[PDB]
Order: structure tokens, then sequence, then C-alpha cells
């Protein structure tokens, strides 16, 4: 007799699968930001870490591990072999170069694209039946890269794409408004980078049109010169970077916000990285973001925002960039 | 007429309710900043680093988050003005000890370090409850006590309140069961030096020392001290691995804030100043199990102790003294 | 020498003031379903109960106490006496008259005049700076009742209003279109209940508006009868109470939403009862719902909605009626 | 050409089953406190409703639909048919008949199994992997009826036993210490209610036994009679009845904690009612509340508490009583 069945007597020996696991792939910040954020939002019963860099990644899951008295996920695995994400509902891609002070996300094609050509392969052998959130930039592009080397439906392919843009836009009219972001609507839309486009359009308090009210808004001749709160936006990982040399815990924020609507089936509406194609006369099979329906089968349903003459231009420009970028890549 | 007054009427032009500052903004103390956004505690927070650049785009990030966050105000800055009227101050600043660095001179450096950080934090909440997360934080809880004035129930080290946690975690690997169920005390000096109390190690109020008489000695075939090896061991390797600790210590003292700031009078194993008790007659602070609740400290728990672990404590207070009574304020 | 002196060592005693006390008045099903939501919302650390069934109050309270453990709320008291609530940040309002058969409605707001008159000023007395929250019908005429006795100014007296019936035209949309109420949004404004006005310019899915894209929304000229919604709005809550004898829950969780954003100075905006005196057309002491911003120091600011010909004339015919009856209470 | 379709572009046509479905039988008082507990948590992603009472159960299922804005389960379902129950993770049993004057304990536990003929076979058609959890009482006897009716293994048969019993032991106990309940630890086993045991030698603050720091405890020698707080646990119940005619809330909170851990896969210990045959010289088929591991699978593992003479005596006594009544069951 030892002291564990002195003291506990076993009805079931056997093994189950977890209900609800997590993966996530890539422990850097911006991992571990969606990590953190995830378990303390009670979203899984299972987290995985997986990373090359072996020594970061075991220190990373045993500091979660260290506060599992605190959280409600009782198992917390990590490991270079993708074994351990098997069974997972929900991978969430992170890993790759990241852009430097002054840097696009553009310029990180190359080397993501490649390092995707070894990531999604090795997770859709083992979670065949998961979604992928990709969040590793650009975005919109490794989004298109990981439905075409997956061969999953574009339903279970999404990528974070403007849902922080969006969040941060309403940081900043909150702020301007003297409202919580929660009370404040208004999309940002197309590639997460210097090409999205804030819908002036859309934009409302209580439903109260602000442009209706506020004809000039969004214009380069509005005296209160609203368009420089979408140029924060656009500056907004730039400035962030430049003063702490990296962004993580928006982006983690804004993962887990994805992460609750996909896992809790809320079918939330989110601006999420997606095929837009049939949309606005688009027939190229491009990535980008619009408001999308999110919940257990990934993206179920795209919202058709009315965008005006001005807005939609600005969507096919972000959409030309992007295609040209995303069709010259090879498989 | 501005698009906010077109769309906005004002009926009328406060203090902070329910503040919090964190000072440093290393790891530690981002660490303790989102696990207290993401658990509600505080209506305003507060981030103070003399590091500018850092300290801005660390704000920034977080305000970034706002939409997913219910904690409607989050400022920042060199100056302590920022930590006006904080309820709770939490201070994670301090140098690591560097190569070949006496013991004495990494704290003597830590203390110079607090007597800038805290008569400035006293000035702006002077009826704060200050929670020190530095280490050593059984030392520099002391000297925080020191410096501020503040009666003792208002000066709390985080302690072996982690220390306690990964207890607690590494028993519910070996039996199979939640750390919420596996229940066992880490006390006195946080790290090398604590002392598990294996009298107190349980499940369902079933003592494994009773059930196991072995437990906690060397001789115990099944090696449950390796527990508490690993519970020493385990910080090291983390540190090793992936260069510091962080997450698993926000989640910890974002425990103990929650304690503070919902006056729940729950019981953590946090430091303390402790003359008094276990023979101990200076002024040193050490962990043993505390009520927690809106004025800091209330109440204490006398656990019973073996005379090895008494003895222990007492050599740990003689230590701590023998380096407290060399610094310089 | 007793087992706590030989347990627990006393560093002080020191007299401790609640910092987040939640005071419950009426302790029938609403309140009760209020204070459950409160208490599983983390909103409190103080919560106080009052009523004038002395039994059933006790026996509320000691229910409450038994659950304990599964809260963060360390404590829970109840009385006649309004001693109990002294300290209160926010005191919630559910009790009041039922009106009889053959009463006007006059007769019985008068009796609410009257109930009020014992329990406003013990409010007062014992939480001076606290913010009202009037849930109890008429609800409208009722939050006025409050104002005049407290002597309060308008931002800390607030009627729960419409922000039940906004959150039922939410879910009523979201059923229709299945997408989560949360990214449905629709405002019923004006008098609570039967009056009440749905705002069909600023019902949007993802700022788009339904308006908009379908010009016979809200117009009995619709093929798809959109203005069932708000009919359903209005019937949905006679339906519940012809059904179970009462509504309690969905009004609870309302109205732990207007005190999570008041508790935690938010500055969210909700549809809530406000004087509206000067605003919208209006020109007497009444109270109807509007969009308000609500935090620390209750309505500190509210949305001045644009509304049509018909809706304006609607709120001002209301106002008319409010004042009919006002006018001739005695206080 | 639907406002449905102009809005809105569906992917998607498939719906999958619910992943994290929760059933609560009964919409008693206490059927609804578990229901408004478990959807306060956000345990589930579907909630059905079942009973008998067919417009009740229908105004309860839209009262907390109208909530759906300030919750996070998105389907919330109810009827008479048990089809709406399929694919339960985890099913709840509140209904059943209390007893009447004049009525033995016999008759009446005859009474409730010809209720379960008609309940058990029923979710176990639509749900034959769930986990039952029995709450109606008596609560050990119904637990085994349950277990005999649907044939289930003994780890997915759970009776909610003396966790509440348990939880207001801790409650009494952090009133008489001056320490919130979470960190009073104290075990009541066996029978649910007045023949219930109070395990005194694992009561503890921070793993200090009060048994043998005040060697009295529990005895009547005792000069501070904390016998009596047991008593208090057994009668605190009839005193709640007495005031406000039933408990309901104290209920709720606990079957929701007991759901947090099965459907989180937990394994927190917790005493409920499981079946005890082979323990404590019990060669019989009865259940009684002993520390259980809670999680995925139900009933995992069982503590085998050390207990004294006496109280090993009092399991055996209840047991023996047990069995005398199911005996002379009819099923
Ligand atoms: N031979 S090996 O198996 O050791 C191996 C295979 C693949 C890679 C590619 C790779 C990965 C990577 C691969 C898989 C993951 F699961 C993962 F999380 C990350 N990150 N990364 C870079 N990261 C940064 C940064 O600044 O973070 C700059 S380059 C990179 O170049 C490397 C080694
Ligand atoms: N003249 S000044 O205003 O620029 C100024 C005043 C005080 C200090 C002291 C000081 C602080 C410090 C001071 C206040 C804070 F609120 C705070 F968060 C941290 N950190 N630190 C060091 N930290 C490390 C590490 O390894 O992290 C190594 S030295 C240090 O030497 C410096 C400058
Ligand atoms: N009783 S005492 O106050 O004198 C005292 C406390 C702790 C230690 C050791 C010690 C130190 C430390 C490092 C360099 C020094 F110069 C120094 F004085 C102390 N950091 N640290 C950490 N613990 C973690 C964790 O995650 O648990 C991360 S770092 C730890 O356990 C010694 C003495
Ligand atoms: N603008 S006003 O203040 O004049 C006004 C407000 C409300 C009503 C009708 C009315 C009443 C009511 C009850 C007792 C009375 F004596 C009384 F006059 C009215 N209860 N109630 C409810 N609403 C719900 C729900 O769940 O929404 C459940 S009951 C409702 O809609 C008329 C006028
Ligand atoms: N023909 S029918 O469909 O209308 C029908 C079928 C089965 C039953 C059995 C049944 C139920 C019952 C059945 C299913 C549930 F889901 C449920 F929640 C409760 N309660 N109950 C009684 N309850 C009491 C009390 O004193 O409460 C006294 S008899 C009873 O006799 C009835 C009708
Ligand atoms: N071991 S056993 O299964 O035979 C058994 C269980 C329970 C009782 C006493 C008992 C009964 C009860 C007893 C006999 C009946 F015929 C019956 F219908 C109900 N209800 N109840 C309640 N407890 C609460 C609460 O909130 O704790 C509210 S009611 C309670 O404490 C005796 C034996």
């Amino acid at each position: 007799a030892t002291l564990k069945d002195q003291l506990i007597y076993n009805l079931l020996k056997e093994e189950q699968t977890p209900q609800n696991k997590i993966t996530v792939v890539g422990v850097g910040a911006v991992g571990m930001a969606c990590a953190i954020s995830i378990l303390m939002k009670d979203l899984a019963d299972e987290l995985a870490l997986v990373d090359v860099i072996e020594d970061k990644l075991k220190g990373e899951m045993m500091d979660l591990q260290h506060g599992s008295l605190f959280l409600r996920t009782p198992k917390i695995v990590s490991g270079k072999d993708y074994n351990v994400t098997a069974n997972s509902k929900l991978v969430i891609i992170t890993a790759g170069a990241r852009q430097q002070e002054g840097e696009s996300r553009l310029n990180l094609v190359q080397r993501n694209v490649n390092i995707f050509k070894f990531i999604i392969p090795n997770v859709v052998k083992y979670s065949p039946n998961c979604k992928l959130l990709i969040v590793s930039n650009p975005v919109d592009i490794l989004t298109y890269v990981a439905w075409k080397i997956s061969g999953f439906p574009k339903n279970r392919v999404i990528g974070s794409g403007c849902n922080l843009d969006s969040a941060r836009f309403r940081y900043l009219m909150g702020e301007r408004l003297g409202v919580h972001p929660l009370s404040c609507h208004g999309w940002v839309l197309g590639e997460h980078g210097d090409s999205s486009v804030p819908v002036w359009s859309g934009m409302n308090v209580a439903g109260v049109s602000l442009k209706t009210l506020h004809p000039d808004l969004g214009t380069d001749k509005d005296k209160e010169q609203w368009k420089e709160v979408h140029k924060q936006v656009v500056e907004s990982a730039y400035e962030v970077i430049k003063l702490k040399g990296y962004t993580s815990w928006a982006i983690g924020l804004s993962v887990a916000d994805l992460a609750e609507s996909i896992m809790k089936n809320l079918r939330r509406v989110h601006p999420v990285s997606t095929m837009i194609k049939g949309l606005y006369g688009i027939k190229d099979d491009v990535f980008l973001s619009v408001p999308c329906i999110l919940g257990q089968n990934g993206i179920s349903d795209l919202v058709k925002v009315t965008l005006t003459s001005e807005e939609e231009a600005r969507l096919k420009k972000s959409a030309d960039t992007l295609w040209g970028i995303q069709k010259e890549l090879q498989f």
C-alpha cells in the first residue's frame, strides 16, 4: 500500500481526451500573452504550448503550471513534438519573425511563409478537426497561407485580423467622447496594417450615426480631424514597438476575445481575416478582415457591410495590395 | 458645437475609489498588472517606473486592450502623483544580484532604490496597503516597513504565497487531485530556507502525516520530501530555462490583491512582522498564515510547529537580522 | 484560552466601513433576483437586504449566507431597520404597491408616494451619498417620486427604465438574425412597458442600419413584419406573467448590469430613466429612458438621439401623461 | 432577398451538437436556482429545462432567454418532450414529491420512484453518456433509485449529498472564527440531513487541527459547544424553510460548484452521494456522502477518510436504515 492508494480508492482507470483543448504555437511575448489571457478566461481544460526553443518552452510551461492553484485549467503541457497538440479544438499560431522598429509587417512574408510550411502540416496531422486561429504577421497573408497548406475548409481558418485595430479605434473614440469603448461602435476593416479602412459611415454611439451628425467626419476638411484617430490606429504597433520593443498585451486580449466566441459558440461578430471573394465585386481569393459571425465551426457567415464609394475604394485598394502579395506565393 | 457636444449632454463635471498601483514594469510588475486587470480588482490601475519609454509603451499596450477589460482608467508616469489615492501599492522594482555580488551588497542596492520609491508612495497614498514583491522579499518588506513608517498591518510581503501554491501544484500532480483540494503550507523565508509544515498536509481533512508517518523525512521510501525540494528547485529551474519567473508570481500577487481589495479575510502565507512568535525577538518578517482584508493583515494563525520547525524559523530570523542590522538607511 | 484565541492572534481591532456596499429594498422575486445576480458578479463587499416582512427577510438572508463559500461577498445582512443599510454606494428599490381592481393609476401612484415617504428618507439618513436605482413599477413615475422625496441631484436618481426592454429587443433581433444579442444593436426608449418607443434608425449589426437596407422596417408595409419584434418586447412580459406568474430573472440580470457600470465606474451607455426636462422637447419634470452614461456618480451624461417626428411625438405624449399624474400627487 | 440575406452571407449550412450542454429537470425553486447559478458561471453552451407543468416551464425558459444579452450561454431551450435534452453532458434532477402529512418515508420514496420511472429512462434515451446529478430529496436513496433505473455505472450517478451540509458547516465555522469560509475546512459526511456525521478530526484552519488544539471538540463536555455547529447545520435548513417556505439559493450555488468540477474536469474533491458498498463494513447497495474526486467522467475516485469507531458505526447504521427502505421499493 502506497500513500496514494491508502488515501484514494480509484473507480476509473481510463484516460479520456480533453473536451476543450487549446494549443498555442509560439511562446514569444505574443504567444504567452495569448496563453495567460486564455487561462484567465477559463476557456480550456487543457493548454498545450509548442515551439522549437526547447528550454524557453519548458520554462514558460512550468511558470504557468506553478500558477495552477489560481486557474481552472487542470492540464498544461508543452513540447517541440507536435504530438503534445493532439485533439485540440483550437490551435492559435503566433510563431514567426516579428517586425522591428519601423518595419512593415509585409516585410515578414518570406520568413514567415517558410515557417508556416513547417508548422501547419504538423498541426493538421495531430488535430485534423481543429479551428486554426492565425496571429503571426502579416496575418491576412498568413491566413491565406494556412488555408492553402492545411486543406481545411475556409470556415476553420481564421486570422486575428482587425479585431485589435477595431479595439484600438473604439478605445480612441472612447477617449474623444468620454464613453467606454464598449459603447463606442466603429469598424476598421481590410489589412491588419497600413492599408486598413476606417468605416466612418458605421460609427455610432447608441445607434446615433456620427457621420450624420458630423458630415465631414473622417475627411480632410474635418475641423476635428477624426482621420487622425485612424492614423493613430495604423501607427499604434509602431509606437508601442518603438517604446517597449514589441507589442503583446492588447493582441493577447484580442486573441482571447476571438477564442471566447469560438470556444463558447457565441456567434458574435468580429472583424477577422477571411476570404472576401464575392463581396464588393472582388473575384480574387484574397484574405483580409470583414465582420464575421464566429462560433464553434469558426466563421459561419460574413456580414455584408454597406460601404460608401470612398470606403469601398479604400477596401479594394487594401485587397489589391494584399492579393498582389498572396498571388505570388508558391506552395 | 463639437461632435461630442452635439451627441452628448453633460449633467456634471472624482477621487479614485478602488485604485491599485504597480511600481516597476519589468516582467513581474506587468504579470501582476495583467492578472489584476483580468480579475477586475481595480477601477483605476497606475504604473510607475523610471524607464520612461518602456513605461509609456506598457501603459499604451494595456490601454489598447481596454475594450476587453473592465478597468476604465489605466495611467502611468515617472511622477508619483499618478499613484495618488491608491488602496494597494504593489512594489516589484529592484535590482537583481549580479555576478560575484554579496547578499548584503545586493540588499543595500535595493535599500537605496526603496529610499526613492517608498517615501513617494507614502506621500501620495498615505493610507494604502504596501505589498512588497521585490526580492529578497522578507528583508525588503522590513526595509519598506522602516522607510514608510506604516503600522505592520499595512506592510505585507508576498512571502511564501507562491511557494505554497507550488507545493499544492506538486502535491496535486502526485495525487491526481486539483491543487484547490490539496492543502499544505510552506512558511518562513521565501525560497531556499522555506519550511514545509508536514503536519498540515491533507486532502479532505485527512492528515497525510498521520497516514504516512515517514512523510517529510529522509527515510521515506516514497520521498515526499522531494515535493518541498522541488518547491525550492523548480524556481531555479524556471530561471535557468526562460531567464526569469513571472506568470506564477503575477497570479499569486493577484490572489493577495483580491483578498485585500474585496475584504475577504482569506488566509494566506505572506510575510509579516513576526517578533514575538517562536522565540523570535528581532524585527524580521517571515511568512505565517495571515488573515488578509481591507486593513491588510488583521490577524494571523498560530500554527503549532515541531521543535525542528520552530528552530528553522528562529535560524532564519537570526540570518535575516544578521543582514538587516548592517543596512544603511 | 478560547479556541479562537488559541488559534488566531489579533493584530488590531479597527472599525471597518464597507467600501462597495449595495442595498436591495424588497425581497420579493425581483429583489432576490437582483441580489443573486449582484452576488454572482462580485460587485459588492457587503449586501444588505431590507423589507417589512421579517420572517421572509431573515429566511432569504440566511439562504444566501449559506452559499457564502461559493461567493466573494463576505458580509450579507438584513433587517426591517434601515440601519443595516448604512454607507451603501448603491441602493436598489424594488418595493412598492400592487394595483387593486378598480383603483385608479393616480391612486396607486399615491400609495407608492406614501410608501416611499418612509423608505426614501430612511435610505438617505443612512447613505446620504448613495446612488438610488428604482426598479419598482411604474418605474418612470416612481423614479420621479424618489427624486422628489430624496432631494438628490438628478445624476444620482436612476430608474431601471427601458434597460430590460432594450435587452429583450436585442434578444429577439438576435433570434431572427442568428447573431448573439451582444452583436445586435437597437434601442427602446421612453416609457418602460406598453408605451415604449423602438428607435428603428439605430437598429444595426456591425454598423449596418437595418432600416437603410430595408426601408419598410418598422412599418405596416413590411412583409417581414419587423414591427412584431417591438410588439413582442411589450407582449413577452405579459406572456411571462401569464405563464409563470411574474417576471424576475431577466430584470435581475438587467439590474446587475446597471450596477456593474455604476460600481465599476465604467461609463457604459444604458437606456435608463432620467429627468428629461429641457431635453428631447419636454418641458415638465418627468423621467423617461434615453441612453445615459453610467458610472460612479450615477448618470453623468446622456446621449441626444435623433428621433423621427413620430418618435418625438410619442415621447412628448408620454411626458404629458406622466406629468398629468405627477401634478396631482400629494407629497 | 430577405433582410437577413441582404445583411448576412452564409458560408456554412451545417449545425453541430452543442458540446457543453446541461439539462435541469424540474423548474421549481431548486431547479431554477441551479439554472441561474449555472448560467452566471458560464458552464454550458446550451441549457435545457424539462418539466411537466407546461406553462410554468415555458415562462421560466422565456424569462431566462430575456436575459441572454447578459449571459454567455447562447441557447436556452425547454419542453415536456425529452428530445430537448439530447446530448447533455450533465443532467441535474430536482423533480420529485415532498413528504406529506401522515406519509411514511418508504411511501414517499416509492412515490418518487414512480416519478423517476418516467424521467430517468427518457433522460438516458437522449443522453446515454451523461452524468446524472440527483438533487431531489431524500437524496441518498433517490441517488440509488436513479442508479437502479438508469443502469448507469456508479461513476455517472452522483447525489448532491452533503455538499451543501459541508458548505453550511464551513460558513458557520467562519462566523465563529472571523475567517472566510474558503479558509475554514471541515467535512460533513454520511446521510444528508439529521443523521450526517461531522468529522471533527479534519476541522482545521491553515492545516492546524482544531481537535488537537481543543481536544474537547465535538464532545458534550466542550465548554464552547462546538457540537452545536453541526446541530445548526442539521437545523438552519429547517429554519430557512420555516421562515421563507423552502430553501433554494444555497442549493443552487452548491450544485453549480459540482457542475463546474464536472464540466471543467477539475478533479476537485466534494462530499457527494456515491455507492459506498465495500467501505466501512457496508455490504448493501447504498449511497452515502464521502469526499469524491469529480471530473469529466463523474466520480473517478473516493477519498478514504480515517474515521473513529463511533463515526464508522454511524455510517454503518445509516447504511442499514437506507437498505431497509430500499429493499421494500417496487421498481
Ligand atoms: N530544426 S528545428 O526543428 O529545430 C526548427 C524547425 C523550424 C524552425 C522555424 C522557426 C520557428 C518556429 C517553428 C516551429 C514552431 F512551433 C515555433 F513555435 C517556431 N520560429 N522561428 C523564428 N522565430 C523568430 C522570432 O523572432 O521569434 C525568428 S526566426 C523559426 O525560424 C526552427 C527550428
Ligand atoms: N533620477 S531618476 O528619477 O531617473 C531615478 C530615481 C530612482 C532610481 C532607482 C532605481 C529604480 C526604480 C526607481 C523608481 C521606480 F518606481 C522603479 F520602478 C524603479 N530601478 N532601478 C534599477 N532597476 C534595475 C533592474 O534590474 O530592474 C537595476 S537598477 C534603480 O536603480 C533610478 C532613477
Ligand atoms: N528571506 S530573504 O528575504 O532573506 C530571502 C528571500 C529569497 C531569497 C532567494 C531568492 C532570490 C534572491 C536573488 C538574489 C539575491 F541577491 C537575493 F538576496 C535573493 N530571488 N528569488 C526568487 N524567487 C522567485 C520565484 O519565482 O519564486 C524568482 S527570483 C529567491 O527565491 C534569499 C533570501
Ligand atoms: N411610464 S410609467 O412609469 O408610467 C409606467 C411603467 C410601467 C407600466 C406598466 C408595468 C407595470 C406596473 C405594475 C404595477 C403598477 F401598479 C403599475 F402601474 C404598472 N409593471 N410592469 C412590468 N414590467 C415587467 C417586465 O418584466 O418588463 C414585469 S411587470 C409594467 O410594464 C405602466 C406605466
Ligand atoms: N402525462 S404527463 O406528461 O403530463 C406526466 C408525466 C409524468 C409525470 C410524473 C411526475 C412529475 C414530473 C415528471 C417529469 C418531469 F420532468 C418533472 F420535472 C416532474 N412530477 N410529479 C409529481 N410531482 C408532485 C409534487 O408534489 O411536486 C406530485 S406528482 C409527477 O407525478 C407527470 C405528468
Ligand atoms: N439519507 S436519506 O436519503 O434517506 C435522507 C435524506 C434527507 C433527509 C432529510 C431531508 C429531507 C426529506 C426527508 C424525507 C422525505 F421523505 C423527504 F421528502 C425529504 N429534505 N431535506 C432538505 N434539505 C434541504 C437543504 O436545503 O438542505 C432542503 S429540504 C432534508 O434535509 C432524510 C433522509
